[PDB]
């Protein structure tokens, strides 16, 4: 009845240094260009074709967007940009790097954070370095005060997600629209969770390949199959493996 | 208070290396018309503008020029709108002949009428042109009548299909006090600047607007302008 397609964008000039985003607007390093543009040119080889398309208001996922467009020749498309679409912020650990919060927080912090799936990490407060750079941002101006975040678990991010999907998007894909949806890891868990009625600990183990693109085919909207992913088989294979190696590494 | 209106107009494309006729075809641009963009938008960045909206065409020669400037002045975020009403000028059966063979195959006479005139169309372009399925049939023109696809249009066909999305869509969000950008092309802003000046239709022939270099307006309440318009950039880029 319907087709729909989800990517993630790749590495940023802040996971090279190992060092956590959240809402700071990091861009794409060199490698996660290229995986943009290798997820572009295996939906032109496909022949895939969109009529909208959404992202978050950070360069990282937007400029991932732009990659693909170019590639499939479909520039001239509507795009529609949102903040309930951005990464899950990550507070006070924001421009902290990963050897150094175990020293900062504690290790039995760390083991909570990483384990829970409604326990959220410390708050931006106004004297932290990057307060000024993200909540005084004017892309945010016209926020409510609650809707504000200073901080965010996993349950926060899919909670404030889940109504731009449901107000926005199911509407457009009833019409018919081909819809495209660029965005980051946790923001695109809340739509997998949805849509496969998952439990918290099964979205909790996926983590998704970045650059390579999800497809799922839906009329009540329930997915025939579970999601597939478009590419060579080899490297899709090898891709899933090495985060599948990255997940069990970390517990 | 005067409102601050910024317009920019797309470098060199791809077929103007080969002195081709684009019209509504899709061309790219080339890597000059590219570092032109790149110029324009470091204009901007080091005047220290800032916008709320922007509006461009369906051809990814205007997109691109866009997307170039958003990068330079770090403003990826902000909405962007486009529009079929915003296009370049249709050049109808010329689209995709050179000059040479323009004049080889049309004559001397109607070449020196089509480029002196305000009103009289070149030839349409008839269902055994090579690029007629290419543009006609291209979906992201499946919402138009049949009444709105032109085979060919004049100077004032462009002007008088651009300016209805002029007036119902951007003079509302400039009264609203949004900071708008127009990226586009040519002929479709040659319409804005008519419209805004009062210009006759000789004057209007004359005006060639400079490319990748941004173009400045100051708005009184009626939306009339104050003053001539005025350019961003170093002294000889600005100068010339
Ligand atoms: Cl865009």
């Amino acid at each position: 009845a319907y087709k729909l397609v989800l990517i993630r964008h790749g590495e940023s000039a802040w996971n090279l240094e190992n060092r956590f985003s959240g809402w700071y607007d990091a861009d794409l390093s060199p490698a996660g260009h290229e995986e943009a543009k290798r997820g572009g040119q295996a939906l032109r080889d496909a022949g895939y074709e969109f009529d909208i398309c959404f992202t978050s208001v950070q360069k990282r996922a937007i400029r991932t967007l732009w990659t693909v467009l170019d590639a499939i020749d479909q520039m001239w498309l509507p795009v529609v940009r949102t903040w309930r679409l951005n990464e899950r912020h990550y507070g006070g650990l924001t421009g902290l790097n990963k050897a150094e919060t175990a020293a900062k927080h504690g290790e039995a912090q760390v083991k909570i954070w990483r384990r829970s799936y409604d326990v959220p990490p410390p708050p931006m407060e106004p004297d932290h370095p990057f307060y000024s750079n993200i909540s005084k941002d004017r892309r945010y101006a016209d926020l409510t005060e609650d809707q504000l975040p200073s901080c965010e678990s996993l349950k926060d991010t899919i909670a404030r997600a889940l109504p731009f999907w449901n107000e926005e998007i199911v509407p457009q894909i009833k019409e018919g629209k081909r819809v495209l949806i660029a965005a980051h890891g946790n923001s695109l868990r809340g739509i997998v969770k949805h849509l496969e009625g998952l439990s918290e600990e099964a979205i909790m183990e996926l983590n998704l390949p970045t650059g390579i693109p999800i497809v799922y085919e839906l009329k009540n909207l329930k997915p025939i199959k579970p999601m597939q992913f478009l590419g060579d088989e080899e490297t899709v294979r090898k891709a899933m493996e090495a985060v599948a190696a990255q997940g069990k590494a970390k517990k």
